[PDB]
């Protein structure tokens, strides 16, 4: 049987379930008679991006109608779509682009789950938990609910949850330390930076097994940087209500998984408005989207050194902001170490 604590079984289970990795799929609106969970490849993802990436520039420049009419039939021949008895969206719509550039990063994650699953499984001597888990590369241990760890890490989860979010409540159900194999590593020449703050990062639990195996990643060259509000980076909030969004549960569907990475933010590039940054201004190292509410800066608290921002969502100063909270983007992928995992229940007024 497996040797490991049971909430790390649990949660074993719960991210290779390949019933969950189908509804993701479903939910994009891929077609699965077609295009089933094995059909899926890399190579195949990225030919979809640059597709994306083409049929964005011709919208964008005022290419064609019938360019933009034949991108489209080649992505959809590519990823078979199912819209049911409705007629097939043209890529003609920035924002239906967008929503497709998303779909192909969710489904890099996906691709990565099913293939370690059907891995090496053949070892009868360790238990297929046991075996799964070691696929991860990532040393996982449960915290103590009692300790100081985990008391700062459950403030900062009740202070910063969001007004505007308040459709739902979130119930911390177990905090893992987790250890990525040789990120300690590539993280070591940005301790010696300044401003390096624990910070949240959401996703769906179908995304947490690539996550875990290959940490977190910038969208690939292929990808329109126009997919993404400030470019190609790494996002991540001090408000775990605005992480907590990018979970996707839902009242039949509560518990989700959410990141707390300590990143090296450094001197922070702070704007107010989208801008689809390519290089960086000399002299920062991140950027910072400026929200209209954060965490009070006065019960800001430190954790071996990391700055936590578990203060009371107080609003700032700043109003010509299309932003409501704040995002940091970090445009490497060494600029953060992630810390802990955090299993929760979404618990929805009703
Ligand atoms: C866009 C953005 C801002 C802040 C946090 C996140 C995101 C999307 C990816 N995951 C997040 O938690």
């Amino acid at each position: 049987k497996s040797k490991l604590a049971k909430p790390i079984q649990d949660l074993i289970k719960m991210i290779f379930d390949v019933e969950s990795m189908k509804k993701a799929m479903v939910e994009f609106e891929i077609d699965l008679q077609k295009m089933p969970l094995g059909k899926l490849s890399k190579r195949q993802i990225q030919s979809a991006y640059s597709i994306l990436n083409e049929v964005q520039q011709a919208v964008s420049d005022g290419g064609s109608e019938s360019q933009i009419l034949d991108l489209s039939n080649r992505f959809y021949t590519l990823i078979p779509h199912d819209f049911g008895m409705k007629k097939p969206p043209l890529l003609s719509n920035l924002e239906y682009i967008q929503a497709k550039v998303q779909m192909l990063d969710n489904l890099l994650d996906i691709e990565v789950a099913y293939s370690l699953l059907r891995g090496g499984n053949e070892d009868g001597d360790k238990d297929p938990i046991d075996i799964n888990y070691e696929k991860l590369r990532t040393d996982i241990k449960v915290v103590d609910k009692d300790s100081e760890e985990a008391k700062i890490i459950k403030q900062y989860v009740k202070n910063t949850h969001a007004a505007t979010h308040n459709a739902y409540d979130l119930k911390v159900v177990e905090i893992f330390r987790i250890e990525r194999e040789g990120e300690s590593q590539r993280y070591k020449p940005f301790k010696q930076l300044h401003n390096r703050q624990l910070l949240w990062h959401g996703s769906r639990t179908t995304n947490f097994a690539g996550i875990l195996s290959q940490g977190l990643r910038i969208a690939p060259p292929e990808a329109p940087v126009t997919g993404y509000m400030f470019g190609k980076g790494i996002y991540f909030a001090d408000m775990v209500s605005k992480s907590a969004n990018y979970c996707h549960t839902s009242q039949a569907d509560p518990i989700g998984l959410i990141l707390l990475g300590e990143v090296a933010l450094g001197n922070m590039y702070e704007l107010k408005n989208a801008s689809h940054i390519t290089k960086l201004p000399k002299g920062k190292h991140s950027v910072k989207g400026l929200g209209k509410t954060a965490p009070d800066p006065t019960a800001t608290t430190t954790l071996d050194g990391v700055e936590v921002p578990l203060g009371n969502g107080i609003s700032t100063g700043i109003n010509d902001t299309c932003l409501l909270y704040n995002e940091y983007i970090v445009y490497d992928v060494a600029q953060v170490n992630l810390k802990y995992l955090l299993k929760l229940k979404f618990n929805y007024k009703t």
